[PDB]
Order: C-alpha cells, then structure tokens, then sequence
C-alpha cells in the first residue's frame, strides 16, 4: 500500500514499526526482566556474584589499578582499611578506650564505690 487506504506510505510503518516492535520487545522485556533477572541473576548474582565474582580474580585480584576506582570508586580501600573506623571502631573501641574505663573502673567502682555499695548499700561508710 502506500495512500489506498491512510498514507500508508506516511504513517510510520517501517520507521515507527521499526522503534515500536523493537523497544517493545526489548525494553518492557529485559529492562523489566533482564537486567533484574537474567542479566542480574546469571550475569548479577552468578557472574558478578552480586559484586565480582569472588572479590579475588575481579576485585581483589593481581593488580593495583583494576578501572582506576576499583569498581564504583570507594569501599576495599578507604572504608576496608581507613586507619580510623575499621581498624579502631571495632577494635581500639574495646583495646583502647574499653580497657582503660574497666581497669579505673574495677579498683574504682569496686573499691570505693562497689565496697559501700556492697558493705552497706546505705549510701556511705
């Protein structure tokens, strides 16, 4: 056809068919399935791992400059090893700002403090 029935020689059919049958059976198909299924299940969860593979042979491999930022740029170098809240907030928390509470605490709240409390829990001795 081309104008025998509505232009059909100017209505779309190999250029609006042409973005029409190909976005519609590629978008609503793997934008909303794909990327979320297939590309997110066999190339999201299994290849990528949810991250890289295994953080060791895509992450974490033999080499200092993977993309220069190490895929999405921070994390497994300043918040894996920042030198002041991963290697301290879990540990000086406890093996430098504990220890000294607890051994100022146990001569000082077992001696003059636990002694009353525990000699005559009155109030004072």
């Amino acid at each position: 056809a081309t104008k025998a029935v509505c232009v059909l020689k100017g209505d779309g059919p190999v250029q609006g068919i042409i973005n029409f049958e190909q976005k519609e059976s590629n978008g609503p198909v793997k934008v909303w399935g794909s990327i979320k299924g297939l590309t997110e299940g066999l190339h999201g969860f299994h290849v990528h791992e949810f991250g890289d593979n295994t953080a060791g042979c895509t992450s974490a491999g033999p080499h200092f400059n993977p993309l220069s930022r190490k895929h999405g740029g921070p994390k497994d170098e300043e918040r894996h090893v920042g030198d002041l809240g991963n290697v301290t907030a879990d540990k000086d928390g406890v093996a430098d700002v504990s220890i000294e509470d607890s051994v100022i605490s146990l001569s000082g709240d077992h001696c003059i403090i636990g002694r009353t409390l525990v000699v005559h829990e009155k109030a004072d001795d």
